[PDB]
């Protein structure tokens, strides 16, 4: 009966180009929509498809459909609609043309096996202006979503999404890509990105606003680590023994220590003595605008 209404969209007026990616749940492709919004009669946009079509996946599916079309921020992909006339079930976003942060950071990264093309950004190491710019970007995502009393329970650099002029949005919230070094398996369709994952989770299986706080904490690490994983030396059980233990992740070579600061901050033991999502940002933005200066030895 009553609840949010969801733009559908004619499967016609969709024609996919090619896959980018694959997950759990299903694939995404690139596509092309026609007569979408006026604005723009024919135009680009990533579509996740679902892999299996039971009512079990069709009531998450909907559910997904419902919360995307209600969280609309800034900083959070363009939900444009979905398309349920004929299975695969389909959910149409806009098209960011530098994928994933994580892969984006990687491309920018000295480690870079390649350099990384692009109009809108120099190859090599960004900027850190750039740096903060992404930070204060997904803090902005957070902030909202906090706003809202939502908990992202896998907030980290592969779950955004980085488009023209480098916008950050906040891009998957989880509820799906197919299992990385990432997630520790924990039971049957229960994995846990545990290297993002606080003391209070692990210990208590809790998870707040305060929780994403830490977990946003080890995001600026992988942004100033070039999208590194977090403990990479470590085992999933020896990286809980580290969270669980109060050792905290050596600040990165190209962090200034005023972000290692901020860092510190979002991982206090207690989640009451972590700085709120709102005082991170502020901070992110404030040096964004005005970039110290940093050197190396
Ligand atoms: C398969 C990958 C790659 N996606 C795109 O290149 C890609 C480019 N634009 N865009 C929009 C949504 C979207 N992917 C893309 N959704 C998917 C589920 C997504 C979201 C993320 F935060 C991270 C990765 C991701 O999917």
């Amino acid at each position: 009966g009553s609840g949010i209404r969801v733009h559908h969209i004619k499967r016609r007026d969709i024609v996919l180009k090619w896959e980018l990616g694959e997950g759990a749940f299903g694939k995404v492709f690139l596509a092309e929509c026609h007569n979408l919004l006026p604005e723009q009669d024919k135009m680009l946009v990533a579509v996740k498809a679902l892999k299996e079509a039971s009512e079990s996946a069709r009531q998450d599916f909907q559910r997904e459909a419902e919360l995307l079309t209600m969280l609309q921020h800034q900083h959070i992909v363009r939900f444009f609609g979905v398309c349920t006339e004929g299975r695969p079930l389909l959910m149409v976003f806009e098209y960011m043309r530098h994928r994933d942060l994580n892969r984006f950071l990687r491309s920018h990264g000295p480690d870079a096996k390649l350099l990384a093309g692009g109009e809108d950004v120099a190859p090599g190491p960004l900027g850190l202006g750039q740096l903060l710019a992404v930070a204060s970007q997904v803090a902005a995502g957070m902030v909202y979503l906090a706003g809202l009393h939502f908990v992202h329970r896998d907030l980290a650099t592969r779950n955004c999404l980085v488009g023209q002029g480098l916008v950050v949005k906040i891009g998957d919230f989880g509820m799906r890509d197919i299992y990385s070094t990432d997630y520790y398996r924990v039971g049957g369709r229960t994995m846990l990105p545990i290297r993002w994952m606080p003391p209070e989770s692990i210990l208590y299986r809790k998870f707040t606003t305060e929780s994403d706080v830490w977990s946003f904490g080890v995001v600026l690490w992988e942004i100033f680590t070039y999208g590194k994983q977090p403990w990479y030396q470590l085992s999933n059980t020896e990286a809980i023994d580290c969270i669980t233990q109060g050792r905290e992740l050596e600040r990165p070579r190209a962090c200034p220590p005023e972000v290692y600061a901020i860092m510190r901050g979002c991982w206090q033991r207690e989640p009451q003595q972590r700085h709120s999502i709102k005082d991170v940002h502020a901070r992110l933005q404030a040096l964004a605008q005005a970039p110290p200066v940093y050197l190396d030895v």
